[PDB]
């Protein structure tokens, strides 16, 4: 079960919460819930702005320059990818994570009607990629979206746990709720 072992959110969220003024700024800029941002901070770095994963996901929202970093630079009208030092900077890190969430909402996940389903799809896509999420429904992006829209948030989570090739995928939703409950 993707909820084992249990995940206590109180501390990660407490530390995440220290970044709220930045998350508010980033969120307002990109049309993203600052609590959604904070929960992602808590789950991914536990609020450590200097954290670097074994796969080079960097900073508070654990962005990978070669994937999310590139997509955000593209969205800004820029070439290339952000540096590791830029991704360690709290403001630049949160602003880019917020931008990535908006990119996901407006691109691959466009059309998802239920706000809770969309929230869940955003976190799973953020963590394991929109392409991977969509492929658990269809090879056609918008048929995938049509299928997602047949589901409620609980069914959506069930489908992810049942079909997603990465076991961690539904665990991100479990921790998401843990974090939201601590806030
Ligand atoms: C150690 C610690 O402190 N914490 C760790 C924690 O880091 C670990 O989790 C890690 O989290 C990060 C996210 O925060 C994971 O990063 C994910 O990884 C995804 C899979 O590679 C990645 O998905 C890819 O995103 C690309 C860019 O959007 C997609 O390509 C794009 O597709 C578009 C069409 O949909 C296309 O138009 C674009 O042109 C194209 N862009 C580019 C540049 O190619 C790509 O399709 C997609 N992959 C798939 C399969 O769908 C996410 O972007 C990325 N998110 C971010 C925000 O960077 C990271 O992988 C996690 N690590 C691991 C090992 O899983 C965690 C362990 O899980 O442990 C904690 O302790
Ligand atoms: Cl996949």
């Amino acid at each position: 079960d993707y909820t084992n072992p249990p995940w206590n959110a109180k501390v990660p969220v407490q530390r995440a919460m220290q970044w709220m003024p930045i998350s508010q700024k980033a969120g307002a800029a990109w049309g993203v819930d600052p609590q959604l941002i904070t929960a992602i901070i808590a789950i991914q770095s536990g609020g450590n702005p200097n954290a670097v994963s074994k796969s080079n996901a960097i900073g508070l929202m654990q962005l990978k320059a070669s994937t999310s970093g590139r997509d955000v630079y593209r969205r800004m009208g820029w070439s290339g990818e952000p540096t590791t030092s830029e991704l360690k900077n709290p403001e630049r890190n949160i602003s880019m994570g917020a931008a990535y969430l908006n990119i996901l909402e407006t691109g691959p996940l466009a059309g998802i009607e239920d706000p809770k389903v969309l929230q869940y799809a955003l976190v799973v896509s953020y963590a394991n990629g929109a392409g991977a999420l969509l492929r658990t429904f269809s090879s056609d992006r918008k048929k995938a979206i049509s299928k997602i829209n047949d589901l409620d948030a609980d069914e959506f989570l069930e489908h992810v746990a049942r079909n997603h090739p990465a076991p961690q995928a539904p665990r991100y939703i479990y921790k998401l709720e843990q974090a939201l409950d601590a806030m």
